[PDB]
């Protein structure tokens, strides 16, 4: 259908729970998005499920680098179960196109970067990487 032409960094849930009847997804906004309980002290722009979760699991801050780019980076705690890319993460590390980050025990999302992947091609062509 049609949500937002807009794309912005937002999380897909591709949860092995295809009955879940909470939101489909959550798009992230400009600032810091704390992903926690709905109980903890301050509001958290994301709530999970489960016991498994914590009050201050983890973080999601966007800002545009100097260089004008808008970024994302995770910032886990170290009493929270965190998982990206498939490995774990404690520091506060950027988040890349299609990374698998899991708050908890069955609480996966993917983080669909489109603002910035649509530029992918204007990038540096002539060399390659890998």
């Amino acid at each position: 259908g049609s949500s937002g032409s807009s794309g912005t960094p937002h999380l897909v849930n591709l949860n092995e729970d295809p009955l879940m009847s909470e939101c489909l997804l959550y798009y992230i906004k400009d600032g810091i998005t704390r992903v926690g309980q709905a109980d903890a002290e301050r509001r958290q722009d994301i709530v999970l499920s489960g016991a498994h979760i914590k009050e201050e699991h983890c973080i999601f801050r966007s800002e545009r680098s100097n260089s004008g780019e808008v970024i994302v980076t995770l910032e886990p705690c170290e009493r929270s179960e965190t998982y990206v890319n498939g490995k774990r993460v404690s520091q506060p590390v950027q988040l890349r196109s299609g990374n698998r980050i899991i708050m908890g025990k069955n609480h996966v999302f993917r983080f669909n970067h489109p603002e910035q992947a649509r530029a992918e091609r204007e990038k540096t062509s002539g060399p390659s990487s890998g």
